[PDB]
């Protein structure tokens, strides 16, 4: 199959014991942004849905595809790969919609759907979009979509902002010092402190910010689920010339996401980004290895590139350089581990 | 391979890609009580090392070779499966040792040692002494061990004893009680409660606790290492009869453990006790589904089963009742996901 | 009779037996914001007493009635079902006001009067105001009332708002888990936890809170005693739609009440809310057996029906939803057997 | 019926109605002493229901009929006239004893039972043991019971002690004082003082107490199970002689009670003494109208009658003296209106 393919089978065992407990589940459906809009998004868009056939990919609990029968769908395909299927399918029986609603266990590059869709619903982002490679489930999965059939979400973007943040930067060292010492228990551990300095910083940042940290006006990379195919998600490079507001030491990129719904009746947002209210996806920052010095109206200007791995996720390599100075930094990122900060 | 035939991969995999960070060595490390103990048990035992063969199993960082080093061993075999080995090459190096520390990368069950040792050294403790089932790797390299030869840690006491938290229960519960909902945005989850309140309390709680929440006085199960096989650790039987001090609800059991370094010169106690400073193993609770009403003077009878399972971890069963009134409780823990309540 | 016909004997004995009882009389008289604002209502308003016959539905120790004679009343005509009605007639002799107060004993559905009276005295409010369903006698007694008569109290309001409280809902919840348990003393009692869950939350909670536990601002619902006709609360349907002002968990709705004095000179408030002074009413809570998560300036919606019931009470049902996400709830509660906290 | 024509059907509606909730049924069951030494009292006899036909009086949740199938009896018939009957009959189902366990709606004066049996259990004590008068549907029952048969329990206590407590007496003064005010809101109250009085008077007081206000050794009246008729509950008459052990004011007579279950294997005791933990039923005490002094030394003598009424309950007369000194005091009280004081 092309999931088996283009993953190992640890990450896999991993990532789909991860949810299928009822716990992360619940942490999920407990995201109100996030499954209000997407109980928004979709009543509000009834038109799409009202007798419609839809496929739920990744339905975990069932949630969207309860949203969408509430909507007057017809027939929802609800695939799902871990074992909350299984929970997924007491819950279609229990809420007497076992007409409408036919849970399909495994993955959706697996399964065999007997018909094709109208329209595909799905949650499959990760931190910084991206993450856990999902998409390119969803975006598999229009295998079984009808010609002018329809993506709900439609389209993401993922925003890209410089930021300062002194004291975040510093962090990396204070922590990475414990090794430069002499005599640990009569151990000389300096050595090493190069190497932690380095795994500390090949960490994104998972948490939330102050807006004000940010210095220019962010840059967006949109990706069209209508239009993308899978291997558009193997190598993404995003391009970037910043146009700073503020003067100072630019400590790394802050990255978000929003994906929007377009529907026959309206368009309706789910957005990550630190000017709306807290979801579990939080914001991730990339720092750079040497803050790079800037003033309001300098250039900012490099590329993100994402190199997509078999452990569902990405490698990220980010190259920065103020143009007005020649002034470079560099970082390469994994993304698998992030280090989760928020507090 | 031993390890292999008793490990799923992708247990191994994410295990040895932990241990694999330079910020969990240093985590460990710093756990000052722990560190320190070793090395008091080591030095304070220098006439068990002085002109030795030592096995370091799972040598990590190296810091126990580094000791077993200070106490005048002749030569250290330091076996270390994860990537960590190569750092512990570094500091070998850096450290002038290399005439002493020989790092031998692989799984102790796979590697070849030149040589059979006088005494073996390593940290295999887990939540509730027996998690990540690290004993058995440990037992395995007796077959390098001379007759005469020591273990360091030599023997292992785990300790339980029936406790009452009310706040705990009830935080469990009320994270349960979500799938109680009849119209979480118009689903009913309810059929999942039950399924729901089993999957929390499966969840070993790990943190640390006041005294005097115990109710009885604790019960101890010991593991001699020197004399035990890696077999033995399969199935752990600990029967248990408690003696109740005081009256009122048994919400679960209480877990902690000691370990005692028997040298030459003297007796090294290492306690994760929770009358004790703590350390980074806290302490474990498993709570019951329901509580037990217990009156001073009662007796708490049953049995806490471990099977062994191939994620490196065990499944729990505790069996207890209240034998003056023959309420009983059964229970199910799954050692390798607990809940970290301490954050 | 109107009375019988609408009550169990069963519950008649009780009721009047509990209040021919001088302590709870006592009891009641003890409540000084009650009394004095009776008294107040009353006395404030003389006129409307002043050489006037006086109708004084269900009497107890007569006080109200004594009342109406301080402000003047010619003639008051104390109607008073239990043995009360004999210790009243010992202080209307004890007090001299043989010639101003007149007992009569018996239930005002089944008594005859000799004439009709100018105006209509009475304390027949219950928990949540309707409670013991002594508003039909009160509202009955009119057939004794001259056109353009009055009556004192002259309207309530019933306040209803939905409020959050963990501790409570946890509190009862503990109680019904002890069906959860599978091994009391060897026996699987889990079996029945659903109907413990229910017979528990069915228990309107009597007490006092605090506020700030409110979510929203109260919605109302006003009878007007003179207009209403007794058989308007047989069947009590209080709609409500609730402007949400916080976010959080609503595990019920919280009811009190108001009642008005509308005189000649004055109109007085007797007030049981919970940002007046304590009242022996206190404040009525009903539970959902799950609590309803809402955001502020979302809408919560539904109904509250009240059925009365022979047992001199009411079959509470409460329906409410969060209409922008559909979150519904639907609860039944026996005012007959309240949870005093 | 026998039961209908000693009892106004307005009480047998309350009674029954208030037996058919769960909560009540739970505050008696959560009494551990009493429930505890039920299942102590039967399963410690073990000899006296193995293998036998049991009759189970008013079983209410069915708990002593589950106690009754743990003592391995052969078919136990358990009547309960409230709906909690329906209760015990899932419980019956749920516990896997529909072959043993018989659940019979009605009264035991109406039902019709198929057998004779060889043990009758029940718990039909109420305040001062006879209040609620079920007593007599416990000993009506014998017309099932063989001549050589058994009841559990097998005999009552009820002890009768004179005690002073001036704080007590002073409190029934204190609030009937109330009503002795010239001009309460313009009303003169006083006339109503007297008889507010006697109605507190009237009243038992159902609470605990310290056992020092005790002034003499209980006097007990027993009533034998095995042996008595109803009838003989109808009229009690309890003459008592107090010796007095402390010298003072005597304000009234406190009352307790025990019962035994006198079995083959050994006799099991359940007291509601003072000098025992508490239980639901407290103790209760009847004042006299005037308190009589004594000395260490006197004899208080005198008698209560209990006389049966048609509410299920008993009108107390109770005439005491003092020998020496001919001092002489009386009380009538109504059981069926006690005043709950515990605090
Ligand atoms: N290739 C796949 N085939 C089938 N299912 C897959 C595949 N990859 C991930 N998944 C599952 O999708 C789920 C992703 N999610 C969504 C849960 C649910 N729709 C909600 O919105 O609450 C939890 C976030 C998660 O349960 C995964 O197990
Ligand atoms: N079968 C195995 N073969 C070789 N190494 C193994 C095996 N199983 C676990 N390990 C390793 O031991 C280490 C266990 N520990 C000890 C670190 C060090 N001794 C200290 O005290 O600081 C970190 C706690 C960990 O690095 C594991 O990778
Ligand atoms: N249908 C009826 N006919 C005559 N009397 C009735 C009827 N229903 C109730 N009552 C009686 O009114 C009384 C109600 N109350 C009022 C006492 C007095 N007015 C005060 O405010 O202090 C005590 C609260 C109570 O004694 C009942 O017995
Ligand atoms: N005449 C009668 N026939 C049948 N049942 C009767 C009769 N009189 C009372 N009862 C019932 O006995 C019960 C008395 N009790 C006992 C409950 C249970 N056996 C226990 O020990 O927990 C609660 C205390 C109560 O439920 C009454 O409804």
């Amino acid at each position: 199959s092309v999931f088996s393919e283009r993953t190992e089978e640890s990450s896999a065992v991993q990532y789909f014991q991860f949810y299928g407990y009822l716990s992360q589940q619940q942490n999920m459906m407990q995201d109100y942004v996030r499954t209000g809009t997407y109980q928004r998004a979709i009543l509000q868009n009834h038109t799409d849905f009202k007798d419609k056939i839809v496929l739920d990919v990744g339905c975990g609990s069932g949630i969207l595809s309860f949203f969408a029968a509430q909507a007057g769908a017809r027939k929802i395909y609800a695939v799902e790969a871990s074992t909350m299927a299984q929970h997924a399918e007491v819950l279609v029986k229990s809420n007497n919609l076992t007409d409408r609603i036919v849970v399909i266990p495994g993955k959706v590059e697996e399964v065999s759907l007997p018909e094709q869709v109208d329209i595909i619903i799905s949650e499959p982002m990760g931190y910084m979009l991206f993450n856990e490679r999902m998409l390119e489930s969803y975006l598999h999965a229009k295998k079984y979509l009808k010609p002018s059939g329809n993506m709900f979400p439609t389209i993401g973007d993922v925003h890209l902002a410089p930021f300062t943040d002194e004291q975040l930067y510093m962090e990396q060292f204070t922590k990475a010092n414990f090794w430069y010492q002499p005599s640990f228990h009569g151990v000389d551990l300096s050595a090493l402190r190069g190497a932690a300095v380095d795994e500390y910083f090949r960490q994104p940042v998972v948490d939330t910010f102050d807006i004000r940290i940010l210095m220019a006006k962010s840059v967006k990379y949109t990706v069209n689920f209508l239009e993308a195919k899978e291997g558009d998600l193997h190598r993404i490079e995003i391009p970037f010339k910043f146009h700073m507001l503020h003067s100072g030491l630019v400590h790394g990129l802050a990255f978000w996401f929003d994906v929007a719904f377009i529907g026959s009746i309206m368009t309706v947002w789910l957005s990550t980004a630190p000017t709306e209210p807290l979801t579990h996806w939080y914001q991730v920052r990339c720092l750079f290895q040497s803050p790079l010095f800037a003033k309001a109206g300098d250039t900012l200007s490099g590329t993100c590139l994402l190199i997509a791995n078999k452990r569902q996720s990405y490698d990220i390599s980010i190259v920065a350089q103020v143009d007005q100075t020649g002034s470079k930094s560099s970082n390469l990122l994994d993304l698998k581990n992030p280090f989760f900060r928020y507090t």
